[PDB]
């Protein structure tokens, strides 16, 4: 298992614009297109994303590419970010994957708002972390995503995605 992996178990594989979990435009391995309502925008973007006129339906190779670039942008925005480069910087691998799934979700700032699980996280209170975690509006939308997260760095462990 590794953070491609995981985010791979955790988005699906759709070749064709669809509506991610909080309704909004999306194809590929989760690759958010846009906030807006309409269809000609999001295939707007698709076309800027993948560099040709799609009329919204790209191949694997091009869901994978935006999977990379999405994958690596998460990295960078955690890196450039002073709230989640400490966190990040003092996590061990398996946990390092967690936040980074947590960042391609909800975004970069979403998650340097998480305060207090994040102070959690970086003194290694896991129960502690896991509990307050669970408060929030990302665990009560994306329950059983987030209880993988969650369990993820609980233990340091990759057991919430084997079976998957
Ligand atoms: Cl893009
Ligand atoms: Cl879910
Ligand atoms: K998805």
């Amino acid at each position: 298992m590794n953070i491609f992996e995981m985010l791979r178990i955790d988005e699906g594989l759709r070749l064709k614009i669809y509506k991610d979990t909080e309704g909004y435009y999306t194809i590929g391995i989760g690759h958010l297109l846009t906030k807006s309502p309409s269809l000609n925008a999001a295939k707007s973007e698709l076309d800027k994303a993948i560099g040709r006129n799609t009329n919204g339906v790209i191949t694997k190779d091009e869901a994978e590419k935006l999977f990379n670039q999405d994958v690596d942008a998460a990295v960078r925005g955690i890196l450039r970010n002073a709230k989640l480069k400490p966190i990040y910087d003092s996590l061990d691998a398996v946990r390092r994957a967690a936040l980074i799934n947590m960042v391609f979700q909800m975004g970069e700032t979403g998650v340097a708002g998480f305060t207090n699980s994040l102070r959690m996280l970086q003194q290694k209170r896991w129960d502690e972390a896991a509990v307050n975690l669970a408060k929030s509006r990302w665990y009560n939308q994306t329950p059983n995503r987030a209880k993988r997260v969650i369990t993820t760095f609980r233990t340091g462990t990759w057991d919430a995605y084997k079976n998957l």
